[PDB]
């Protein structure tokens, strides 16, 4: 597999971790991944999506405002087994860039006094374990799991300016996916 380049295509889950309440909804996007093999085991990966659209909201409220991010992972891969296996299990280590934008409250946040809101960029550790199950020497199938650390602060003004409050996305996210293979 060595020298090898291999794209997946594919559902990516995004489950942030409990951010009255503030909670962020559950999102699904096209998650594509780019992948190189350094070595038969050791492969860069590149995880890229289509916009990852969430809610915010109270129990009390409902949801009040919505966020977008674009969440690129870079990382350091094991494949375990060898190139002939058609079974390859994996882990991988990296960091993890998230960007948000196009953030707003709703009518109703606004109703409740709420408006101007954005979040800072993010940084940070994010690990992988995950399957690829070779059928031909061109196609794999693919299922995976990852965890980033994506903390953030929200900025707004409710009433006036209490616009600091650190939100931590920690979301944990699931990958079924099928690939292509450029040799
Ligand atoms: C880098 C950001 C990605 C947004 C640009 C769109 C990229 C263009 O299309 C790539 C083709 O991917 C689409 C295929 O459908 C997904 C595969 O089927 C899933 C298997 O369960
Ligand atoms: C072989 C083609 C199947 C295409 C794969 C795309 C996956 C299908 O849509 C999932 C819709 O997104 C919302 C579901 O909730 C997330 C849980 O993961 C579901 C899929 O196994
Ligand atoms: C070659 C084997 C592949 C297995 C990878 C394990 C390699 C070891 O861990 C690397 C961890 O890299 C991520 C670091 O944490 C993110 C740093 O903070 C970012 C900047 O603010
Ligand atoms: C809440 C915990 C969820 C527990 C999930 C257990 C998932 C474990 O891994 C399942 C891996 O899938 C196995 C593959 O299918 C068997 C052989 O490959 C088929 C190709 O013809
Ligand atoms: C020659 C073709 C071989 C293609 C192999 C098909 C293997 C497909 O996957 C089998 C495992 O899927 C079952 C599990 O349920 C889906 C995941 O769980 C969803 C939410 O966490
Ligand atoms: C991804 C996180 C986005 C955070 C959005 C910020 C929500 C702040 C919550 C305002 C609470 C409103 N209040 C007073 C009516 O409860």
């Amino acid at each position: 597999e060595a020298g090898e380049f291999f794209m997946r295509a594919g559902s990516a889950t995004v489950r942030p971790t409990e951010g009255g309440g503030f909670s962020v909804t559950n999102n699904t996007q096209l998650g594509l991944t780019f992948t190189y093999m350094a070595t038969d085991n050791i492969g860069v990966e590149l995880l890229a999506a289509t916009p990852f659209r969430h809610k915010i909201g109270t129990r009390a409220t409902g949801d009040i405002a919505t966020v977008h991010h674009l969440p690129p992972t870079l990382m350091a891969q094991w494949y375990f087994g060898d190139a002939s296996s058609k079974f390859r299990p994996y882990v991988g280590a990296g960091i993890n860039y998230t960007t948000f934008f196009d953030n707003g409250f709703n009518d109703h946040g606004k109703e409740a006094g709420l408006s101007d809101l954005s979040l800072k960029d993010s940084w940070g550790a994010a690990g992988q374990v995950g399957v690829d199950y070779l059928i031909n020497r061109d196609w794999l199938v693919n299922m995976s799991v990852w965890y980033m650390d994506i903390d953030t602060t929200a900025n707004y003004k409710l009433g006036g300016a209490q616009q600091h409050d650190s939100v931590r996305l920690d979301p944990w996210v699931f990958m079924f996916s099928a690939g292509y293979r450029f040799h």
